[PDB]
């Protein structure tokens, strides 16, 4: 997880940081540090930079850079598109009962197990019609049954250039 995506609302522990050098000081002076609780306000329209909540202060950061920052969710539970990997369980929906119907044709009721993989998940085997857009409204947890193969854990960096 990564802060370069995270719902604008919802705050997140900085894990580590991904990058040092010229760039990792230039974090660590506008507050990126081990252990800050950072949560995203507004988001530019075209995509970046973001505008996040660091010590009270809001600071502009870019995709570039929040890729290499690894957060974590501080609400307990985080949207399919956004998660980490391996076997999820579903907590909650957003939308309309016709948005809910889809779900509940296509296997995602509650307590379901669901595999995250490229952009499409897994229900028992079943492949829901999840790519992005609608990926966000289904919130899902960290359970990790272990009963499934394990996976390539995804690093992300993008440091020094822009």
């Amino acid at each position: 997880m990564k802060l370069s995506r995270l719902v604008p609302g919802v705050p997140a522990r900085i894990k580590r940081l991904e990058v040092s050098g010229e760039l990792h000081e230039k974090l660590v002076g506008m507050g990126f540090v081990p252990g800050e609780e950072i949560e995203i306000v507004q988001v530019a329209p075209l995509g970046d930079p973001i505008v996040c909540k660091i010590g009270n202060r809001n600071i502009t950061l870019r995709k570039r850079e929040a890729d290499l920052i690894e957060v974590e969710v501080v609400g307990g539970e985080l949207p399919l598109i956004l998660a980490d990997d391996g076997t999820y369980e579903i907590t909650k929906l957003n939308g309309g009962r016709r948005f809910l119907f889809r779900m509940k044709n296509l296997g995602i009721e509650s307590g379901k197990k669901i595999q995250v993989s490229g952009r499409r998940y897994y229900i028992e085997g079943r492949e829901i019609d999840l790519g992005y857009g609608e990926a966000t409204k289904i919130w899902v947890r960290r359970v990790s049954d272990a009963g499934e193969e394990s996976h390539p854990q995804k690093l992300e960096h993008h440091h020094h250039h822009h």
